[PDB]
């Protein structure tokens, strides 16, 4: 069997509680999921299954999955469900769509994520009651997205060990960071995010607001800004609110069929699914699994490291990224050139179809032919996908 | 690729604020993955992926099914996901298990679901602040487990609309319901849960206990207390708390790995899957869905419904079960064989995986070669798995 | 100006969640201010003002006081508010309303306390709301109530600040407790609390439930159930669950008129107000209170500590309670004869009307003359009152 | 006995989570305690006790009275209490500490309200337990300062209740609305209120912030903008956000003691207490309060209407205000000059004091002998105080 990406697509990534802080993460998906359809040329009549990866979906009713399909006019004999690798999942999902149609149970499908990181709620567990004494309301966005359920602290905190364990200085995760802001910066400006943007439209009581824009991009960062600021996990320690990737809410999916079936209906894919791979890690370092995954991605596909003409490294952190790269060689030239998700965001579940976007269309965009996509995920993992141009 | 259930186990289902009452899912999931990895003779280590289905994690910290997996003593090494078809997730993750392996992605699975009702929390999304006024704690257990979010109506009201349609009245429902739980406490004083029951212990302070039987089989169920119940759900209505499933604690699951890798260890498999499927329908009457689920996964599997030697039918509600007996027309004799859900206990995520647990040992029992589980699914959903045995 | 208690009234005390876990704290002091206009033969037409100290009337509605007149028939002319001087609220809006009468504002006050610990609800200030991180729901009771506002300590703290200050052991403690739950237990038996008691009809669904004892009193108290308790605030403590107050719903009243006003109509008064004080102590040390407030008062008064013939001191814990009575040196014979707080309970607003109920009533029994009742109070401070016979 | 004001001070009023929405009131409180005792030359260890009318103390901790007095340097020797008559609360307290030392008990008391509405939280009875479905968390701002316990609605309706029976147009309330905005305007701009606003310093990380100006007065308030608002507790009403107060922070207080005190001390009082009054009305109609307590308080001063040289009436709404001029017949010249509470605020249990510290400074300002202060109180009640110059 043989899959494609026919079309992709992304909501611009909102910062935490700014464009999108009242927006439900389907109704980002729902656009997305017409963009993907729209942009291949299939109408939603013909989806077998919508996958979405999605980690905070807690008050949003039953299925977001189905709310994002249903809404984007996907009728009701069609499938959708969601799934959960954190920040793996957006990724995932295309990998569990190709999956769907290598089988011979379905034929196309969108596949993707969307997290709406803002519209996470606070819960508390209360049927018994509080007979007396404080109790505590759990963020959800903390406790089930950043929290590291076996360790107890931060997913910050285990970018420290692996900062200090591959001896990456304060000085190096800011020059990365700094760098990442500059790619991303350019990009923008250059009109790279625009093909793989689907302008979303939020509804307003006092005015419709159409947002196509990166908002979480800082303009003009430089290096003594970033020197300036404190630790925020460890207190004699080095990763920051600088070099670290932020909060934030978007969506973004991809249309996968069969490569045949994608040249029946004259389409002209923007990628073709060689192989994919997920593994696991030490907890305390989660940050390093694409390492393995990416070698057992490149293992699967025949390819070696020197082969790939661009790449997306997740930067879940300035500190993880480097020691990500020190690993694998691969030239840093090709590695996020329109820029990381320091500079762009980490809508979570959406985060690995978001970079899928930015690859799939930036190897549009040089006439690139092999590509690879890589994020560490929390509790210990790593995913990966390789992409060939047709 | 033909793939085999090595093994299959689950914990009891457990009744709402009850024996585990204060247990979070993942350890229930976590006997799970040790019983089915004990029962095959297989050890943690040789264990790829684990693959839970769940719909109410909020609260219980980052990927529970890393989680229950970890606490299996499944090494770093292995990664694990969860994920979501409501009511139909843990049966859709042993499909998906099955693909992982059919494509070559992975050797060993164990999936299945699991499911914490009681310890689903409130919670309301609160970084907006509320400026003033009265504000709404949501029950995400209803919300995001039990409400439509079409037309914003519990799964109690989609079964006043397919009680309607095929003019089930009060009396066949209540038919249904006794004889369900007359089935049901046969086979738990017959010992024939005994296998497919890995007992579970609720560690405490004052007292450890072990639970291994299905609590909320009620005992020496009357038709008298059935008619005298209320309505639950419409006024006037048909459906109440005796002819519906209730809320529901547990877990359930199953080892996946290749014929030739079964036959190779000396495994005797409980069943091999030949087919499944999944399809959606109107989710006002969402309760149907089995039904072309069923009629999809027989094509695959190449069978009639006349060849069908034992079947799980879930009973979500018991209009929508003599809905699908009506409509499919299988020897009612043959279904639901030791009772079912409305006797049994709806734990969501992992009821999937429940009653796929009961089919796979009582078709090992009686000497059943063929076998179909299905279920009905909110948003409008059903699937299906067809399995023969060796 | 001279002025009378005409008469007095109270409810019950009700253990926490117990007998008034859901009656809010106006249908309590609706049920006495009823009793003190029967039991003095006074209209309520004829009430001028309502005064009820209450602590903890979050939730309850615009000034519960008025709620709790406005129920008992007393009319729209008249006026009423709540006031917070803690556990000295109760006996202090006695004083109050003395005032308002000698002052010639007003001819007939209903005055006392009111409490429903139970009913307290947890809160958070949500207004700003919380952008990200856990956050505590607060319980009032706890926070309002128990809590030092200076040291942020629970009361029970200051127990034991006042234990290591007067050397009182464990020992002494215990039978301090132990001596007060056998005089209450042998008073309530030989109907000693009759007299004082309003029975309060608890209105249900499936029934109605009078409430006419005290059911916080623990009948055949050990002191070996004492001498097993763990210390509750101090883990190298004295100061325990048993030899403390506990958590308590009740209210209790008085009514007041000149004493030329209750010849007039002729009333035989329970009692002149001969002087009262408050005075303020050291937070930490707030249980000694009584000390100065008793000293103040009696001067007030022209009378000796030696010329009282009954007591009514407060128990808000064993270690105070005994400081209290060493210090002032009165015969202990002459305090608490019935008991105290230890085995009765304590509603916090309502407690200082609460043993002004029992010292009146004995003292009308008992044929004494002279008496004083008093009270700590959190924050540090004290409250006495000093009453005779006409 | 013959009391005196012999100083007052207030904080500015603060809009609704404006400049003081993270202060606590006895913060605020603690303020105008320094300010009252520097004022009159009286030192903090001679202050007998502190009276502090507040309507929502929740969550704020143990007798927030006591807190500012303590805060303020008030000795551990002295004593405070709160308490609560509604919007009469801060005016209530001045009389009440009047009684303290007409009845001998003090010599020296610090009276007056504080309140921040900014930070009442919201709340929930949850001891019992949520067995399931949602629950409202209630905001103790609109239940317990705002809406009526009786008939379960908004003052504003009460308002409303008020204008259909003086048959008051929504042109007169908006006229009304806007000579109030504009006279507060020229006297802030004329520097009216500087004499009695105290500075008060909001502490902050990056920088303190000192708040001495009422940020609710709407300068440049047009009669089109009134005109434009939408009714805001009936749909056919008249009663708008704009012709009613609004929600606000803010302390206020006087400090009291015998007119031959303060010969003793060479003080020059702000005014005697001639006499002080409160009745109850009809809660429907609570906006009527003032009528009744007014003509009480002038019989109990030996004076007619016509003898008063300044009025303050406060305005909770147009209407309510309009009614009570309309059936006293006082010159409108002469009532609020200097503004009222449509464009300062309403910091519910402060307002009384408010008031009054801005009759006292106009009183002396433009040499007024003969001044009342009254204000509408929830549930039916009205309070009223006649001052005198020396």
């Amino acid at each position: 069997p043989s899959i494609v990406i026919a079309s992709a697509a992304r909501t611009a990534v909102g910062s935490f509680n700014g464009a999108f802080a009242n927006t439900p993460a389907h109704e980002l998906g729902a656009t997305v999921i017409s963009a993907v359809l729209e942009r291949a040329g299939v109408a939603a009549g013909e989806v077998n299954e919508v996958i979405l990866g999605q980690v905070l979906p807690a008050g949003e009713g039953q299925n977001p999955a189905r709310q994002a399909a249903m809404k984007a006019g996907v009728p009701q004999e069609a499938t959708a469900w969601g799934m959960n690798q954190l920040c793996g999942s957006g990724l995932r999902a295309v990998a569990l769509g190709m999956q769907q149609i290598a089988t011979g149970d379905a034929s196309i499908i969108v596949a993707g994520g969307m997290e709406s990181m803002s519209m996470a709620p606070h819960c508390a567990h209360l049927r018994g009651g509080v007979k007396m004494g404080d109790f505590k309301m759990i963020d959800t966005m903390i406790k089930d997205g950043l929290t590291d359920a076996f360790y107890g602290y931060h997913m910050g905190t285990t970018a420290e060990n692996v900062a200090k364990q591959w001896q990456l200085s304060r000085d190096e995760q800011d020059a990365f960071a700094v760098a990442s802001q500059n790619k991303a910066e350019a990009a923008q400006k250059d009109g790279r995010f625009k093909d793989e943007i689907v302008p979303f439209i939020v509804k307003g009581r006092k005015g419709d607001i159409t947002v196509d824009a990166d908002e979480y991009i800082r303009h003009g960062a430089t290096l003594d800004s970033m020197a300036k600021l404190r630790p925020a996990f460890d207190k004699e320690g080095t990763v920051t609110a600088g070099n670290a990737s932020g909060l934030n809410d978007g969506a973004a999916a991809a249309l996968l069929m069969s490569e045949a079936e994608a040249s029946r209906r004259g389409i002209q894919p923007l990628g073709r699914i060689v192989s994919w791979a997920t593994v696991g890690v030490d907890p305390k370092v989660m940050g390093t699994g694409p390492i393995p995954a990416s070698r057992k991605a490149l293992e699967r596909a025949g390819w070696k490291i020197g082969d790939l003409d661009l790449v997306e490294a997740n930067e879940a952190f300035a500190a993880q990224a480097c020691a990500v790269n020190k690993d694998l060689g691969w030239d840093p030239s090709i590695v996020n050139v329109n820029g990381g998700a320091i500079a762009i965001g980490h809508p979570i579940g959406a985060s690995g179809a978001r970079i899928l976007n930015t690859l799939l269309f930036e190897m549009k965009r040089r006439g690139a032919r092999k590509g690879l996509a890589t994020l560490c995920i929390g509790g210990g993992m790593g995913v990966a996908m390789c992409i060939e141009s047709l």
